[PDB]
């Protein structure tokens, strides 16, 4: 399984992809520099080629309700990673949060 955070991840922890999404170097922080860029690997990577900014964008929206990500104030397209123990549960559980026997 590959939701949108993680896709975001494995972009970012690439830097060669600097110029269209890239840590910002304020701690988890991150600017989509090329949303519809961001947008159109993602299609890519779903087989949906008809995603865009306007669609990718509700799951922001999503992630930061959910405390998962923060956006940032000011800003259209930076957002953060949450770092707290409750966020790192949902991110270490994408699929399964009954996970023990």
């Amino acid at each position: 399984s590959l939701q949108l955070w993680q896709f975001l991840v494995a972009l970012l922890d690439d830097p060669s992809n600097s110029h269209f999404i890239a840590w910002t170097g304020r701690g988890m922080e991150f600017k989509l520099i090329e949303p519809e860029e961001v947008a159109r690997r993602w299609g890519i990577q779903k087989n949906r080629p008809a995603m865009n900014y306007d669609k990718l964008s509700r799951s922001l929206r999503y992630y930061y309700e959910k405390g998962i990500m923060q956006k940032v104030a000011g800003e259209r397209y930076v957002y953060k990673f949450v770092c707290d123990p409750e966020a790192l549960f949902s991110m270490a559980f994408p699929d399964n949060q009954r996970p023990l026997l």
